[PDB]
Parts: structure tokens; sequence; C-alpha cells
């Protein structure tokens, strides 16, 4: 409707594939060449569904601060015969609080959405599902099951990936370019 929601489709139609692991189904954002994001309750082992193949995970890493608190981000890389775009230029660099964003997901059970979530807060601290968990964004928007894995953004900057919310608040584990350097 508007260069929010421009953005967040640019991003959908290049840089996203269905996940599906023993857990569920996932929006699964690709950053650059093989290697893509999904939060780390999605339990991603040695074989992963991607757009409904059977595809071998090379690697895969439960990122974790230096505090060795969970960040509930998953980086798996696909043993996948194509590249991503690289939109590692679109990450930022540091925690931050935003204005006016976008969470875009695409599953079998919500193809095409998108919704404007409005403010996000840098909120750190969430005891998620019962896990210490840090960098977390919140939005004061009803988010429900299906939406994990979400990619969140604004004008210019792809923030984050939706990883829970508590019926009138949603959370996001932040992404950060320091996260993808190779
Ligand atoms: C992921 O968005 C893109 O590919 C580029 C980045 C800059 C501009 C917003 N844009 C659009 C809407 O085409």
């Amino acid at each position: 409707m508007g260069p929010g929601f421009d953005f967040a489709q640019a991003i959908m139609k290049k840089n996203t594939v269905i996940a599906r692991t023993e857990k569920g189904e996932f929006t699964m954002l690709g950053v650059y060449d093989r290697v893509a994001v999904i939060p780390t309750h999605a339990s991603v082992g040695e074989i992963i569904y991607i757009n409904d193949v059977e595809t071998r995970v090379l690697d895969a890493c439960a990122l974790r601060d230096l505090t060795d608190t969970n960040l509930e981000i998953t980086i798996v890389k696909l043993d996948r015969n194509q590249k991503f775009r690289d939109i590692r230029h679109f990450l930022p660099r540091c925690e931050d609080d935003y204005n006016d964003a976008v969470l875009s997901v695409h599953t079998s059970k919500f193809p095409n959405m998108y919704i404007p979530v409005g403010q996000v807060t840098n909120y750190g601290f969430l005891n998620l599902g019962g896990t210490p968990t840090h960098r977390i964004l919140m939005y004061n928007f009803p988010t429900r099951a299906g939406q994990c894995g979400g990619v969140v953004t604004t004008t210019g900057k792809v923030i984050g990936i939706h990883v829970g919310g508590n019926g009138a608040q949603g959370f996001a584990a932040m992404l950060l370019h320091s996260y993808f350097t190779d």
C-alpha cells in the first residue's frame, strides 16, 4: 500500500522460502549464498524441507551472546542448488529502536501476509517460553501461531525475525550485520 510494504514485498519475493521441520512450517529468511535464518525453537536437524523439497543441512548454529544467553536465531547453511540475493547491506550494525515496521509471513497457512506493526522497542531481556533471551524487539500487535520466522522490516532495513508473542505484544530476535560476516 506504501513504501514500507514495497520494501517488505521485495524481501519476501526474492529472499524467503517455506521451511518445514518436525516442529512445523516457518517463514525462513535467506541472507546470502545458501545461508538462511530460522527461530531456534524450529529445532533444525540434519534434514529440512525447503518449499516441500528434502534438503540436507550442511551447518546449523544456534546463536548465543557472549554471556551464553539464548538469542533464538539459528543460522542454517542449506545444500541447495541456488544462492539467495545477498541482502547483508540491509542489516543493522547496532541494537536500536525503529518506527513504522512491517511483519511479513509466507507459509501454507498464511500466504502473502503483511502486518503494519508500528513502533518497535529495543526490549532486551525476555523470558521466552521459559528460556532467558536477549536482543528482543517488541511491537504492540497481537501476533498468533503461524507467524514465527516472519520478517520484520522498515524502509531500507531487515531488522529481525518473529519468535513469539503474549497475546497483546509480538517479539522478534534482532538480526545484526556481524552475525553474517564470512
Ligand atoms: C529489498 O528492497 C529492494 O530491493 C530495494 C532496496 C531499496 C528500495 C526500498 N528497494 C525496493 C523497494 O526495490
